[PDB]
């Protein structure tokens, strides 16, 4: 796509989160003025801080996929479609998009599909307990280039301890390149990627 | 803000710049083939040229304050205006604008404040004689940090020994970090910025 | 010369290169299937199939030239016009572009124009047998700095032995800068250009 523009985009999303951030520093700072007095309950803003807080969240993580992304792939809306999907049903997925690093020798090869990237497709291949589901899904732009693939997984004892197989090969396979591993966990339906040896929750 | 937009932005600033350089450019070129003439005088020509430059000098800063800060901070128009006050009354000024490196390490501060910026709140901390007038103002972005903070002087060779502390340190900070520093001269009202070790003269 | 604006038309000429593969590729893959039936002879696509590709290239040249050259001259449609016009004709010419690196320790100079830029004045320079042919016109930005030029000739073994001189100081130049030089052979009236050490054929 054209770079210039998706800047632009990712600039603007970047602001979004900065205003929500914001909007939620405002209604902290209203609540701890508020507290002194005795005609008001600052309970009743909990439930409003507490979305506040989780917009930033969706759009902290909407900026990270386009700022991350938009150079490399142009299915992004797509890929966080069937992401979203899969959370929602806890379904476990691993999917590794490529960057500017190519990523041949460190990725066993599981089947290659060479197919259109699609939501039902990357849906499809994660369903518990199919052909495809067990190992990670490679993506090249547009293009499902394989699945059921199988990468390095870390050996980092900087371990979060409760973290499974998908989350480790998503981890080991971002400390070799530059790609990005975007995990659903199968335990919760949390949502993750690895980027550059970390891990980082996001909510889509 | 929008770092595609302000690029932009900054572009059409440098080619306003190279526009009025050359139309001087084009006036010289005239004057010199006028004054053969003996029914030319090209005396009448020199405060149209000197006007030029001005403008040339008045484009360039403009488009160079836009280029280094732009990234950093959205208040650039404020601290302009201020500057442009502060001159007029020859009212000496330092103002540290942090840009990508942290500064806490290299600044000792005087009064924290973590004030919205607005243009009569710089003219106020710098106005003579008062408590906050003697040291540096911190700005972050949208906010003023802090004032009458104590920078590092440059203990260069290199520099016009006609110097003052408040051009020092200027030079001092920006030796240290990427850091660019306003400074306006008690003595003559002129305004500068150190960066990277060097003082550039400007006029807003 | 807004460099965003640049990047912007960059971005949508990468686009459409892209744009002109995707075309070949389901042309081909057309073909592919349709071999098989014996009431189809697919000897009736090979005309489409051979545009196509040279769409490609001549998109492709478009943006190269575009990516490469628009940050440092405003003149390239110019340029462009002019090599057209002198590969038609199969007069040789050799043109350096300066880049962001100063080639005046590079280069021997010649004959100094410090002239406007303008086709008619490139191939004027180039018409075989006048005074300023035999050798490179240097441009900058929008005027041409000088012609008949000497530029350092390649010594790279690595090279294709059938090049001649033109082509060999091209190459030489662009070993030792990152200057763009374009060439139009004599011979066949092929147009290159040099870019690091590299020969690239490009067709517009």
């Amino acid at each position: 796509s054209n770079a210039m523009h998706e800047w632009g985009l990712s600039e603007e999303l970047k602001i979004q989160t900065k205003q929500m951030i914001e909007i939620a520093e405002k209604e902290l700072s209203i609540m701890r003025n508020a507290i002194d007095k005795e005609d008001e309950c600052i309970l009743c803003k909990m439930e409003d801080i507490h979305h506040m807080l989780a917009n930033v969240q969706t759009l902290a993580a909407t900026y990270y996929i386009q700022a991350y992304l938009s150079p490399y792939t142009e299915s992004s809306s797509f890929i966080t479609t069937a992401i979203q999907h899969l959370s929602a049903r806890k379904h476990g997925a691993l999917i590794v998009v490529e960057r500017n690093e190519t990523l041949e020798a460190l990725i066993q090869t599981g089947t290659t599909l060479n197919a259109h990237l699609t939501a039902p497709l990357l849906e499809s291949i994660f369903y518990p307990g199919n052909p495809l589901h067990d190992g990670a899904v490679l993506v090249k732009n547009n293009h499902i280039v394989s699945a059921a693939n199988i990468l390095p997984l870390t050996k980092s004892t900087e371990v979060d301890p409760e973290l499974g197989t998908r989350h480790r090969a998503a981890i080991g396979l971002s400390e070799k390149s530059d790609a990005l591993i975007l995990v659903v966990s199968e335990e919760t339906g949390r949502t993750s990627f690895a980027l550059n040896g970390i891990l980082y929750t996001i909510s889509l």
